């Protein structure tokens, strides 16, 4: 997929830094982020999710059902916390306040 027509609001400086992140998680190295991976990622950025809180997480991105995050839907996360759809202080606004990529430009 193309991830630079997709998401026009990110500069490519910031896709891959976004792109940097998702590969350091994805310790599987299959091209998604699963449950296993997301709990991991959550406790290292000091912030631990709930089992039931994670697969909420992965719920509201996961728009192609792969029933784990793939590039496409981490990309998403930005997206929503860029344009203020993430409930505040939820999950995915955690995460993407702790990874330090900054999209309130
Ligand atoms: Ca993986």
């Amino acid at each position: 997929f193309n991830p630079y027509t997709e998401f026009k609001e990110f500069s490519r400086k910031q896709i891959k830094d976004m792109e940097k992140m998702f590969k350091q998680y994805d310790a599987g190295r299959d091209g998604f982020i699963d449950l296993m991976e997301l709990k991991l990622m959550m406790e290292k950025l000091g912030a631990p999710q709930t089992h039931l809180g994670l697969k909420n997480m992965i719920k509201e991105v996961d728009e192609d059902f792969d029933s784990k995050l793939s590039f496409r839907a981490f990309l998403l996360i930005f997206r929503k916390a860029a344009a203020g759809e993430l409930q505040e202080d939820s999950g995915l606004c955690v995460l993407a306040r702790l990874s330090e990529i900054d999209v309130s430009s």
